């Protein structure tokens, strides 16, 4: 009715900025409207940078809890993009294992059983419209102590199941067949699964490294040698990461129902 | 910074609706300030977009044969609107209602390699018909249209879409593949190669092609094709490997078909 077009100046003209949230491609904003209390992030993205599923993603698991309401976005194909969401939470995993941890972050074996339950419910959810989130890790899984709420966050680097692959997102989480080009499947979400399962029960990561030079087939020669025992976890919290990160595939949790109906995550 | 939503704002506010498109989402023409060129605004309901519509338009940005996105407003509670080129003032079915056969061959290359471009990402369009075929009689140019019921292969298929122009396989429920494409492809390239339909059912009797019923498509498809009278023996091969009920029998895939006399 060209009183659209306006609307959509005037509503995103309301938003105003707090803060930069993150430390590229992107830029994550703390953001409010003028004289309303809700905190609410605003994602800048650089001209022809985009990735469009993105925006699938956001839309596809708009009613699972688990990920994060997408409310206002502008795309421009000459300019910047902007995406409004939903501030879910200050925290995420990485928090909770980082060498520096002034708050007494901890995550014992029973909070990991139930971050690593909800992570592989949500991803699976998102894995039936055949998406990949393809850049799990513990700095896209906001999680706080209060609300101990599991958000899958950043789509950026999501993928359609079956195109073929490159080598985007962070090295050290590739699984074989990601290092190995193979198309992007579910497999490669579950493997990094597998490290962020490995790295929240012991704190550490699981293999032999201490950087910016690593390559995706440096790892596989790491992948070679023995996953180490978690030494204060129990024996099913061993076996499931054992079983995540088995080279083989054919020896390998990679799947959701192999995943699911595990010991470690069986009650 | 701030700076940035300003900016965002202001882009958008540059376009000016001049006039709706149809007698009929809807779909606007539009113009931009300090442009001759126009665009097409579609207003699309809230609640019912398919996401995978943007996606189509970006991934295939560079294609020229796909229709550019220039922007896109998506609002969780409003309406969301694309801004998009203004190609043609008309499409394969208007034109249709004489193409000979080498505009007919050149036309069906085109759509052939565009969709193949498109099933790079494992994409389908799921509506290819003649109405969604943009066509510019001046340039003699094809543009893909529509792609609000475009689907991600292998994902499970219900009845959307034109029921005329589903294959043997999204009739039997099969998940979402290239083949549904390739199917709405040869009924194309027969209605533009004779000017008609191929199956039989009087395609100018609109109540019926809109009541007929998926299941009552196979019995039709059992039919020999008709020949095409004044084309050439390699195109009546063409379509009626296209239109195999068998798809054994069928030009079902990408290099199936452009290897075939008619497109070489
Ligand atoms: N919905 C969100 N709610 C709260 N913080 C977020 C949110 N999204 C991103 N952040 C923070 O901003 C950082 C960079 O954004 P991103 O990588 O796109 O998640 C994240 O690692 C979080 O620290
Ligand atoms: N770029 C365009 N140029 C001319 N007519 C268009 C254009 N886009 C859409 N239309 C008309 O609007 C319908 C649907 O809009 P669309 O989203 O572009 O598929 C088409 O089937 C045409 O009738």
């Amino acid at each position: 009715p060209s009183k659209s077009i306006s609307r959509v100046a005037q509503e995103l003209s309301k938003y105003e900025i707090l803060k930069k949230l993150d430390e590229s491609y992107s830029s994550v904003y703390l953001c409010k409207k003028k004289g309303e209390h809700k905190r609410f992030v605003c994602k800048i993205v650089k001209p022809s940078t985009f990735n469009s599923l993105e925006f699938d993603v956001h839309i596809l698991m708009r009613n699972n809890p688990n990920f994060i309401k997408l409310h206002n976005f502008v795309f421009n194909d000459n300019g910047e993009s902007l995406l409004i969401m939903d501030y879910v939470s200050d925290g995420d995993l990485f928090d909770f294992v980082k060498m520096n941890d002034t708050r007494e972050l901890r995550l014992n074996e029973a909070a990991c059983k139930k971050i690593i339950i909800t992570l592989v419910t949500a991803l699976n959810d998102l894995h039936k419209n055949n998406i990949v989130h393809n850049d799990v890790k513990l700095e896209n899984l906001l999680y706080d102590r209060k609300k101990k709420r599991l958000f899958v966050c950043d789509y950026g680097l999501s993928r359609i199941v079956g195109t073929p692959s490159f080598y985007d997102g962070t090295t050290v989480y590739f699984s074989p067949e990601k290092i190995r080009h193979e198309a992007y499947q579910t497999s490669f979400d579950w493997w990094a699964v597998g490290v962020v399962a490995y790295e929240i029960l012991s704190t550490e990561y699981p293999f032999d490294i201490n950087m910016d030079a690593i390559e995706p087939k440096d790892m596989l020669p790491l992948y070679s040698k023995p996953l180490p025992t978690i030494e204060h976890v129990s024996k099913k919290a061993n076996d499931f990461v054992r079983r995540m990160l088995a080279l083989d595939i054919n020896s390998r949790l990679s799947t959701y129902d192999e995943i699911i109906k595990h010991p470690f995550l069986c009650f």
